[PDB]
């Protein structure tokens, strides 16, 4: 099957040469989630890659979201 996409929850502004800026709502592909705190991602709006805080992204779909979110997603699908 295809990639599981993630979405930026919050705006994040890159401060160094290692991180990347993302804007809330932008989708990303996860490249390296082998650290808990910082994840390497590909921006699906710029094509750039770099690290963002793991807590600033969440899966777009799937099954780990709280029950009310799963129910609302199903209702509007």
């Amino acid at each position: 099957g295809g990639v599981t996409l993630f979405v930026a929850l919050y705006d994040y502004e890159a401060r160094t040469e290692d991180d990347i800026s993302v804007h809330k709502g932008e989708k990303v592909q996860i490249l390296n989630s082998s650290e808990g705190d910082w994840w390497e991602v590909r921006s699906l709006t710029t094509g750039e890659t770099g690290y963002v805080p793991s807590n600033y992204v969440a899966p777009v779909d799937g099954s780990a979201a709280m029950g009310p979110v799963l129910r609302l997603r199903a209702f509007y699908n």
